[PDB]
């Protein structure tokens, strides 16, 4: 049972992409379209906004669509995310702001997740991305695909 | 193998069940439900075991539908995600046509191995852990109702 999941993960992935693939506009920068896609896993769904944009654009786009930019909940969600995501980087709700002088998830929301701060040289960025390889830091202002983030709370439909 | 990842599939199954079942789990007893999603589909497990056809019904009166498996992959996962019980998959023996079928036409790329099940054994397929396996449309089981969702969960 190792790769039978991979084999599949990967595939179910390219699969949900093309079923959910849309070029639509956001009624913020209105009639200008951008490509985006989604899929769910567990109690969370993930919506990717593929017009590369920056950590603050990402953050606001997620809020205008009624979501909020990815909080990762535990190492297992982290672990799944890195596996079904294409090969890339993406903004999530992890960064620095100012009284607390530490990273917070875009709301002072909770994760049960290790990280360990001292793995990241601030002088290196103030915003958290993903790769397939782990989490890293970059400048809140260069441009990447964002993932928004919704925690289902009742069973859709 | 035996894997960190299988292992994580298993923690993840406990969090979801824990998130969605119905009781404050105050360490009495209970017989309820849980669910989770996968791709563009959620899975509602109903715990009161029940007739196949009594499973057909629940899924209906819930505007769900006893699970249809769109394909090999969704199966290698549910196979490995789900714990080993036996659950009513919504594939059976067709009112008429001399073959097993998917509750309501079939579009499935699940390509049924057909000439390996014994009707002698039952006309209702289930997922029982090893693969699918048929028993008796009224051995009473865990139902799995699904939904294809068409839009982002509003």
């Amino acid at each position: 049972p190792g790769n039978d999941l991979l084999e599949s993960l990967h595939k179910e992935q390219n699969r949900w992409y093309s079923e959910t693939k849309t070029f639509s506009d956001s009624s913020q920068h209105t009639g200008r379209g951008f490509e985006k896609y989604w899929f769910c896993y567990g109690i969370k769904c993930y919506y990717f906004v593929m017009d590369r944009k920056t950590w603050s654009g990402c953050k606001q786009t997620c809020q205008i669509s009624s979501l909020s930019l990815l909080k990762i909940d535990n190492e297992d969600e982290l672990k799944f995310l890195k596996l079904l995501v294409p090969s890339d980087s993406y903004w999530i709700g992890l960064s620095y702001d100012n009284k607390k002088k530490d990273w917070a998830w875009i709301n002072n929301g909770p994760s049960k997740l290790a990280l360990n701060t001292m793995k990241y040289n601030i002088r290196d960025g103030g915003c958290m991305l993903l790769s397939k390889t782990r989490l890293d830091n970059d400048n809140c202002d260069k441009s990447f695909i964002c993932i928004c983030g919704k925690r289902l709370d009742k069973f859709p439909h």
